[PDB]
């Protein structure tokens, strides 16, 4: 009935993560940041209680046996959970995620409308990156859901774990979890081609072998959906040409250029209200001369080349969405200017 | 038991570095560094085992037996804590214990530059600090996990082998796991440390291919991520980790540690010239963006090129310049500076101009 | 009785001044004297005797080793007489067994023949000392003796790390601790991995077996302590190109600059019957480096070297090999055919022996 | 299927080693369903395909065609490449050249007087 509580403040306070451990209050990260709550801290009594009170038996005996352990778990009228439990300085310690269930619109997520457009198209590679908590789940879940509505094809997922629930709309909507469903993503890419797909979300680029797999997939008349941790437009396609060999990366390359069709690198920002987070993102869609530019191995022209498509194709550089965040005030000049690339052209940028 | 208490208040109340069990000797304590007996009978291989016991636990004792080598770190109430040595001589169990303080000494204390505060401010990347064992690396760390710690609201995780400074929590949430107790190893701890929601982690020694990569992904999945090697520069360092992976694998590596490097600390504690005390020699490599695709095209010789002009601007500097100051402000001797360059014909044109 | 037997065995073996002891079928028991086998005057042994000699030194646990195996490596003493290192093995169906005199008392550097600067090598700080030749050219006695001197003048840390240990070293003013791989540490390597966490002042490495065991001794020499470390080799030039030239050509550039820095001698020696017949005297090949041998080494001009050491005699203590074999051809401790058939350059000691 | 003429005078070959490559999903399936087709029609022969899984049907015609799919038929390429010369085969496709055991097998097929089919991932012939 303590751990109830706990949880129950996490949620109701908007926060993401909750953290069990000796010598301090429990802590939740709001918007990103640790606030301890006002209560007395921890002792190694409190912490082996409170995680064992939402653990099975089974769950006890298999923590036991490793000193650690995953988890998932519901608490019923609130949320599911992602739950680890551990052991550091010969105490237990947990950590609990929340799991969200609904899907945000295209614009409560703050994404910008050719973001909706890439939702449309027939086949290729988009890619959504930037690190953990960046809103990549969400934004893939909205352009997913789109299609759900408005396609009569088959979308097959690949998640590890599954974040988002797409129930058939108009599509078919089969979705994998990695470690009970499929064995791996190497193993469900290896029968994808003879699931007749229409549409496949794969995951993030880890190595060699999943490129491929998404290269193929969206050469082979389908839409891919992958993710990267990359901060930018450029940086995602070194890091995908980067990885293959010198001998084979003109093909790699030559590939890219063909059936890349978007890249969206994304990064979650503290509002200047001082709650909540606010999207900031790159969008690079090609156009022909970036998609030479990538077969000529020019890739350090494409920055350029994205700062005058905005107006005609919907792209838009990190800097000028940082812009945007400034003129309206959603942002200040320290966060903004904190994740600029170049601070220079902001500030050029922001007196012109 | 209540024996190995008094030999260690001895060390401590004594001024000694360090404690010495071996058998057919008394216990000896370093003091200024020479060894000096304590005043009690020589012991034997019974009293070696019984006090290098008396501050293990049941899973160290097994660990110990199992190698017969053993490195731990533990605490006396209300004195200090400790590192320990345990391991087997002429078939006799003998023992060496160094103190750990409870106050962790600031930049200024340490002779770190101001660059090094700026890395303890860094929001995600990968810090490597290296040098052989001894050579400040852990001083230089938990200096900067301390500010960490008093400054953000973010989530701390050590993994050590074992745990020297302890880090009770400012404003930070800081858990630290103690390999072999806490964790069964590296490998476990890492593998679980993704689901843990971690802002900075510290991992140990890039021992083997499995740590890098883990360090590698969890500095590119926005974290930030502290290391040790043993190599003496940034070259040395960054070749040390490509070149451990297969040869098909490495351009993954390269493209990894080109976009997660966010400094290459490389210390060695040199002699100073009072006789008395070290003094800190650093080489700092900060990445600027002609080294990062130098990394990526494997192109790794003129990562050093890149280094001799970027000192002013953003705190970088060699060794060779890091030597050429301690020179000039007569810190250490020319014996010292030439015998630490790894190019003395460099700093001999530096001194020349 | 077959205790009784091995106890004289190896009593006659003190005695005489033999090195090894012998015990096989079909021969009497035979004792190494200055290198060459000598038969005691007894009938010889068959496989009963064999067996029952050299189990009459064993505990129950190395009779069951033993018999695992059909191989045996261990040390025992004999109270009043000596140590040995003994190992039992087996052939044409029957055991054998060698044992090896471990004597109690390290001989003096002048008793050993080693020159005064030799001395001082034990008075150092820091660096690296190779002790390099043949198998049985002396070593672990220059090795004890260096090492005995600095038990007795420092109060410091000590650690060996022997396969096997051979001499023992009480404490005398320095903490001594002896780690025999095999049994006290698992290998070289482990105990290596450890040492820097023991509060070490002096280490001695035993063979630069391997690549790890080189990078080991020279961060031991890098990081403020003595090493001590042999190789096989026969002059200080062969002594240092052997090191160097075991890494890739890629890194053979930092291996020098290493070396350079903390190389503090090489003694390359090997024991050559006297002239009389009886007893061996040392030859001993002598390089302390001065700042111009440190810079050949870095600029990669390893052979030059013994030009430098032909000419650093009265104001280094440096010694060529050639110039201690004319030496000891002067004094009339080796022939000229001992003398010659050693020398790396049989034309310069002749022009040595004309001046 | 858009193939030159000269592709079906290939499928007339008695004996040799033939290569059909490229990126996944460029036809090399389609190719050599039409190769093997017509060398059933036209042949009296014994075909044997190992394959990953089976992709196109070869009912019998003038040959006798056998076709082993991997984890079902065999366990592997290694185990139907070791009694294949015990099949008293004339024809055999083997699948993607993967490792060097694989193209040792059809080098030694090719070279004993058979007709060995194989794919690689390579884009030319200079590559392959
Ligand atoms: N564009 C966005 N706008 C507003 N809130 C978002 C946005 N994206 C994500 N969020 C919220 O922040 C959290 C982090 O999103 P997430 O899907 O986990 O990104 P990632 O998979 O890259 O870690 C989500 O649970 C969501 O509630
Ligand atoms: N810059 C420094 N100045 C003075 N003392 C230092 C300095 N760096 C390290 N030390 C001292 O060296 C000793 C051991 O350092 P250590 O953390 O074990 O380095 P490492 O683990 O890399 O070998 C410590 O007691 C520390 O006080
Ligand atoms: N300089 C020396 N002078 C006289 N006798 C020596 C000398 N060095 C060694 N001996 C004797 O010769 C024997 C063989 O030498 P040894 O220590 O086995 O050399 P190594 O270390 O190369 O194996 C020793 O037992 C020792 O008693
Ligand atoms: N010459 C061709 N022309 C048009 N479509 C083809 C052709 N060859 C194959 N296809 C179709 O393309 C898809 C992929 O071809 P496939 O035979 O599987 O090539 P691969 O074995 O190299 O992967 C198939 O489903 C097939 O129907």
């Amino acid at each position: 009935a303590n751990m109830h509580q706990l949880l129950t403040e996490l949620v109701n306070r908007g926060g993401s993560d909750l953290h069990l451990t000796t010598n301090s209050p429990p802590q939740i990260r709001i918007d990103g940041k640790l606030l301890p709550l006002d209560m007395p801290p921890l002792n190694a009594v409190d912490t082996k209680q409170l995680c064992y009170s939402i653990l099975t038996e089974q769950q006890k005996h298999k923590f036991e046996e490793n000193n650690e352990l995953d988890l998932s778990f519901g608490i019923k009228g609130l949320s599911r959970f992602r739950g680890n439990v551990f052991v550091q300085r010969g105490a237990v310690a947990g950590v609990f995620r929340v799991i969200p269930y609904k899907i945000l619109s295209f614009e409560e997520l703050g994404l910008p409308p050719v973001v909706r457009e890439l939702a449309e198209k027939p086949r290729g590679l988009v890619l959504v990156t930037g690190p953990t908590g960046s809103g990549k789940s969400t934004t893939l879940a909205a352009i997913i859901d789109k299609i759900n509505t408005d396609r009569h094809e088959h979308i097959v997922t690949v998640e590890d774990p599954i974040e988002y629930l797409h129930p058939h709309k108009s599509c078919v909507v089969n979705q994998r979890e990695v470690g009970a469903d499929t064995k791996s993503f190497k193993n469900a890419l290896k029968y994808i081609l003879r699931q007749d797909p229409d549409v496949v979300l794969v995951g993030e680029l880890r190595d060699l072998e999943t490129i491929e797999a998404a290269l193929t997939l969206a050469e082979t008349g389908h839409l891919c959906f992958a993710t990267l941790h990359t901060n930018s437009a450029v940086q995602t396609i070194n890091r995908i040409v980067d990885v293959f060999p010198s001998y084979q990366q003109p093909q790699v390359r030559a590939q890219l250029s063909f059936v890349l069709e978007g890249v969206l690198s994304q990064t979650l920002l503290p509002k200047a209200s001082g709650t909540g987070r606010v999207l900031a993102i790159e969008v690079m869609v090609p156009n022909p001369a970036i998609r030479n530019l990538i077969r000529e191995d020019k890739i350090h022209q494409i920055y350029s080349q994205m700062q005058v498509g905005q107006e005609k194709f919907g792209m838009m550089t990190m800097n000028q969405c940082l812009y945007g965040l400034l003129q309206k005030r959603h942002i200040t000049m320290d966060v903004g200017m904190g994740r600029s690339p170049d601070p220079d052209e902001l500030k050029q940028m922001l007196t012109s």
